[PDB]
Parts: structure tokens; sequence; C-alpha cells
């Protein structure tokens, strides 16, 4: 039912994932600074300069796409979330923790931009909570605590 609670404000997300996942990660890196040393493409970018920054938004579309297709896929996710834990831990190098300050960016996104109200806003951090325990249920099996 989390599944189908977020999905039934996803439409506005979809329409244009460019224009959300740029608002996504600029929210990001204004509120979690850190967190922008991990995209070394972007890490050292002037904030005032990222929310016209046309990469930065297709980043956050690449993102936003695959956690869309990921709600479709409402739990079953194994083939779909095994690869995104593999590449995170052993390529990218991102510390668990950062997918809860992206999931609470969205959340505060969704609400704003999608219409997503008190009971989606738990649903979606619900479903987060349920993602990222096995990104770090599998970062445990790679060897990464
Ligand atoms: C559930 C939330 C997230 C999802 C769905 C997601 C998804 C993706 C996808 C689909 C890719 C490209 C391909 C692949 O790895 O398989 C990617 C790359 C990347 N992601 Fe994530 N990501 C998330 C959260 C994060 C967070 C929290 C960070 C850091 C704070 C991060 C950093 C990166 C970086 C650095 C790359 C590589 C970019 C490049 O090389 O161009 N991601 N992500």
């Amino acid at each position: 039912a989390d599944f189908d609670a977020v999905l039934k404000c996803w439409g506005p997300v979809e329409a244009d994932y460019t224009t959300i996942g740029g608002l996504v990660l600029t929210r990001l890196f204004k509120e979690h600074p850190e967190t922008q040393k991990l995209f070394p493409k972007f890490a050292g970018i002037a904030q005032a300069d990222i929310a016209g920054n046309a990469a930065v938004s297709a980043h956050g579309a690449t993102v936003l796409k695959k956690l869309g297709e990921l709600l479709k896929a409402k739990g079953s996710h194994a083939a779909i979330l095994k690869p995104l834990a593999n590449s995170h831990a052993t390529k990218h190098k991102i510390p668990i923790n950062n997918f809860k300050l992206i999931s609470e960016v969205l959340v505060k996104v969704m609400q704003e931009k999608a219409g997503l109200d008190a009971g989606g806003q738990t649903a979606l951090r619900n479903v987060m909570g349920i993602i990222i325990a096995d990104l770090e249920a599998n970062y445990k099996e790679l060897g990464f605590s």
C-alpha cells in the first residue's frame, strides 16, 4: 500500500525528471554540502551555480528514473537493488547515510511539487526505508558496514 500511495503522486516527478531531478540534487547540495564531494563531477561547483546546471539536472533525472522503475516494482526489486548497492558501495563509494539524506530531500520536494500529503510523506519515508535497508544489507555482503 505504501508504494501505491507514493505512485499516486509520482506523475509530476515522471512528467519532468530533469527539472525535479535538478531540484533534488540542488537541494541536497545546499542542505547537506558534504554530499557534493561524493560526486567528483560536481564537487567544487559554487552553490549558486548548481540550480541552472544541466548536467546536475541530468544526473538527478537518472536517479529519479531508477527510483521510479523500482517503485513501480512495489518491493519485488532484487534485480534492481542489488546492482545499485554494488555500484554505490564499490564504484561511487557512497556511505549509506547519504541515502537517508536524499530521501529527506525528496519527501520535501514531493510535498512542495507533487501534492504528496501527510500520509503520502509517511508512505514515502517507509518505502525509502525499505530501499535503504536493502542497500545496507547488500553493502554488508560486500564488506561495507
Ligand atoms: C535511492 C537513491 C538513489 C538512486 C536511485 C540512485 C541511482 C543512480 C543511478 C541509476 C546511477 C547510474 C548507474 C548505476 O549505478 O547503476 C547513479 C550514479 C551515481 N550516484 Fe546514485 N542514486 C541514489 C542516491 C545517491 C546518493 C545518495 C549519492 C550521493 C550522495 C549518489 C551518488 C551517485 C554518483 C556519484 C554516481 C555516479 C555519477 C556519474 O558517474 O556520472 N547516488 N545513481
